[PDB]
């Protein structure tokens, strides 16, 4: 979270096209 750790992300967080990892559009979608 803030970045895909190694490209994971903690409990139900999603990960961005810019190897940052949240949750909402821009990291469950695109």
């Amino acid at each position: 979270v803030g970045e895909c750790v190694r490209g994971r992300c903690p409990s139900g967080m999603c990960c961005s096209q810019a190897g940052y990892c949240g949750k909402g559009p821009k990291y469950c979608g695109r």
